[PDB]
């Protein structure tokens, strides 16, 4: 047991409608949990709760450990690509190199004369959205953390790159890590240990891929 939610309900608006209603799950160390559902279902809000940014109105959240969060929206601080990835933490050569490879940043870095020492301005608006997204993922995965919260880290990448990085980073590099991945792709759900499908704040499904089927679930993963 590393993350537990029991009977969790929450409101952003003090007197409005619940953003999450009666959420239940448990994640054990090293497991991959897929959190799926359409726009507005409550996926990011669920992560906010784990991070203590959204307090429950009822129920219990039990988690132990340092969180590393990859936001749905990429961000870039003033500094080099290297400094953005390392982000405070001490530099470990092997760790750094493996993350850069897993997030396909080798080819990008090589194209600048200053390499990963190129200086970016706040927002990194001279880079592409894909480049910023892969740096933001690299930043999250480089961190020594107990719980990795990855909020749609491939939403600004093409389908092939998404497949490749899901494999190289989430599946291979992070194989021993406790991961919560916001994603609705069938391939990703198939590889997850557990799946939570949210629909309009509620738990539409919680369980394994084999349970999911044996019916119309896939319609609830879209939009
Ligand atoms: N950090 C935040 N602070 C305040 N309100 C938020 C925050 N994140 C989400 N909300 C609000 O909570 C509600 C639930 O939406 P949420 O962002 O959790 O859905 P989601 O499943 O992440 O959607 P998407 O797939 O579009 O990213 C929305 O009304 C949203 O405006
Ligand atoms: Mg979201």
């Amino acid at each position: 047991t590393e993350v537990v939610m029991e009977n969790v309900t929450a409101f952003w608006e003090e007197g409005g409608t619940p953003v999450l209603k009666d959420i239940n799950f448990k994640i054990e160390r090293g497991q991959l949990l897929a959190v799926a559902g359409s726009t507005g279902a409550g996926k990011t809000s669920l992560l906010m709760m784990i991070m203590g940014e959204l307090e429950p109105s009822e129920g219990k959240i039990k988690h132990s450990g340092r969180i590393s969060f990859c936001s749905q929206f990429s961000w870039i601080m003033p500094g080099t690509i290297k400094e953005n990835i390392i982000f405070g933490v001490s530099y470990d050569e092997y760790r750094y190199r493996s993350v850069i490879k897993a997030c396909q940043l080798e080819e990008d870095i090589s194209k600048f004369a200053e390499k990963d020492n190129i200086v970016l301005g706040e927002g990194g608006i001279t880079l592409s959205g894909g480049q910023r997204a892969r740096i933001s993922l690299a930043r999250a995965v480089y961190k020594d953390a107990d719980l990795y919260l990855l909020d749609s880290p491939f939403g600004y990448l093409d389908v092939l790159t998404e497949k490749e990085i899901f494999e190289s980073c989430v599946c291979k590099l992070m194989a021993n890590k406790t991961r919560i991945l916001v994603t609705s792709k069938m391939e990703h759900l198939k590889k997850a240990d557990k799946i939570l499908i949210l629909h309009e704040g509620s738990s539409y499904f919680y369980g394994t891929f084999s349970e999911l089927q044996n019916p119309d679930f896939s319609s609830k993963l879209m939009g």
